[PDB]
């Protein structure tokens, strides 16, 4: 499913881009470092078992939500 | 960490809100729902061993992630 879900993120990428840039994640920066760790968080969960699951979609995941969250905060370069 | 990370929702909430509605998380319906799944997804795994650790965050996480991707929804009452 993680690696079909990526797929609904083709127009998300430029929607959200093309919507907005301000505005168009409305998160913080504060909140970006946690979300950040959570996706990677989730791989050494998995790495335990010297097999995660999560990695394939953690490639894809933390591309495609760095990039946007990466995009409102680039454009602003701050959130608060 | 998952209940650590609603923590720093509290502005989240308030601040995607405040900051916009229409293009407040920039998500299009299609992918909503996909999203959804994707939450309830993990704790279906979990509940595989009986225990579900996801679930616990789950239930943050999914009224959080639903009630900004729902009120830029039913914002607009659209998304495309």
């Amino acid at each position: 499913m993680g690696l079909i879900s990526p797929l609904a993120t083709m127009p998300q990428l430029y929607k959200l881009y093309v919507s907005h840039s301000e505005h168009a994640l409305g998160l913080s920066l504060t909140t970006w470092l946690l979300y950040s760790f959570i996706a990677l968080l989730w791989t050494i969960y998995g790495i335990y078992h010297k097999n995660p699951t999560i990695w394939v979609g953690n490639c894809l995941g933390f591309l495609m939500y760095v990039a946007m969250v990466v995009g409102i905060i680039a454009h602003t370069g701050g959130t608060y």
